[PDB]
């Protein structure tokens, strides 16, 4: 163990991101959630028993990558920079995982609260999507570990995105879209960089071995996206939104593979994402 | 793995100290460092190069802190809130650590930064600290790590933290100072909280092997103590300044103690701090 040096940079992608993500630091009391209030007043009983299953969702995957998404990428960093990032990372998933329970307090009733995290144990495409991204953290790969990594951060989220973006759109539950734009802010960045050192990582390795890897990635892409058009169902079976949620996880299932440097998957035909929920993004 | 939920806090504790830890964030580049440029200046090449063995030494500590120490309490916490801090605690180490490096930026020349960790890498008693503290935290004893801890938190750094509140109170280097005001409030806050865990995973325990215990964290005291004695006098020989740096070792010695709830070991006689450097502190 040596003392770090940030003026000796090996990579300049390294201190990029950390300028990055740390000048980007927030917390949930930044936000004046309780605003929000009288919008979720007029929000009917199943579109807030909906939010508060998505944000439950959310909440399991953002104490995934804290717990052991980040940690586990830290054996495998290139540059003792990259550890630290690492370190920022894992506590901005706290800070996310955080500013849920943020929403729950300011908006929702105990009693909803408590059923909604009882429902997110129960649910089985949620639980496998977590399942299959942890077996990968904990295998002995880690070159699969920074593309389930990926996954999660520029894919897995946005099934869960769509509804705040899409009720931004409606001038509704704006602060709370105002929070969610924050998240996105931080899991774009580290998408982008863990692809960006998966791809680092790639240049050592075999054209064979290159070449199973790609193969792996749009296979589990595959099965991730087959388990989330479940998930998506069964959120959001009560609304006519399925379909414009379908198409935001192919939009984005096509950006995570971009992150890796793969080529997308999913055609413009099925990634058509409503022009309303994309100015929401911005 | 559930996703967390801050609105089921198992002890208040948890909650108080994220609170207090996460809004005090900070990163260097909010402090004017460059002010510094005119009473650097001002300083001879004995004191410039004392500066920077103390900073690297410091920064050692930082990165060992947060690549090894504040990572391995995680499997050790009593609560997911615990977990969560600790990630906060892991990453504000990574920003100490990085800061050194904005110093020695703005400050220094790279021939005399490159000289300075150099020898923090041949340092004897660095070196002997570093090791006591790292084999604590490998080994199986989760006690061990947080005594070993809040003895790196509230005991080993201040050697170091000595010599930026002494410029201070001389009117040098006071935006420096500021920097180190901002570490200095993490670690203490750190040391309390670990001590505090410390003290709760002691309810559990055996009477015998509370005194077990006790006994050995007066010895690994002692032990450190004798070591930072001799780092003292490496560091400060061409200085009149040692004695009054070893009287800052007996008093943060003490509150390190008292950390994990213990009565003081070192006597007023010998914990005599200058007043100038406390108001310093302040
Ligand atoms: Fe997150
Ligand atoms: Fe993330
Ligand atoms: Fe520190
Ligand atoms: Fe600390």
């Amino acid at each position: 163990i040596s003392a770090i040096n940030w003026n000796k940079i090996s990579d300049d992608k390294d201190l990029e991101v950390w300028n990055r993500l740390t000048s980007n630091f927030w917390l949930p009391e930044k936000v004046p959630l309780s605003n929000d209030i009288p919008a979720w007043q007029t929000l009917t009983v199943v579109e807030q028993q909906l939010t508060m299953r998505v944000f439950t969702g959310l909440t399991l995957l953002d104490t995934l990558q804290n717990v052991i998404g980040a940690p586990s990428l830290m054996p495998d960093a290139l540059t003792p920079h990259e550890e630290a990032v690492l370190s920022n990372i894992s506590f901005m998933e706290a800070v996310h995982a955080r500013s849920y329970s943020s929403i729950f307090s300011t908006l929702c009733q105990t009693k909803d609260v408590d059923a909604a995290y009882a429902w997110s144990e129960e649910n089985a495409p949620l639980q496998r999507k977590a399942q299959i991204i942890q077996q990968h953290y904990r295998g002995d790969d880690p070159l699969k570990k920074k593309i389930a990594s990926v996954f999660l951060e520029s894919f897995l989220f946005y099934s869960g995105f769509w509804l705040p973006m899409y009720f931004s759109s409606r001038g509704k539950l704006t602060n709370t879209a105002d929070l969610i734009r924050l998240i996105i802010r931080d899991e774009a960045v580290h998408g982008y960089y863990i692809g960006y050192k998966y791809q680092k990582n790639m240049e050592k390795i075999s054209l064979g071995q290159r070449e199973e890897l790609k193969s792996f990635a749009f296979d589990l892409l595959l099965e991730l996206y087959d388990n989330e058009l479940q998930y998506t169902d069964e959120l959001y079976a009560e609304t006519p939104w399925a379909d414009d949620v379908k198409a935001f996880l192919c939009y984005n299932a096509n950006k995570a593979l971009m992150n890796l440097g793969y080529e997308p998957l999913f055609p413009a035909e099925m990634a058509e994402v409503n022009p309303a929920i994309l100015a929401a993004l911005s």
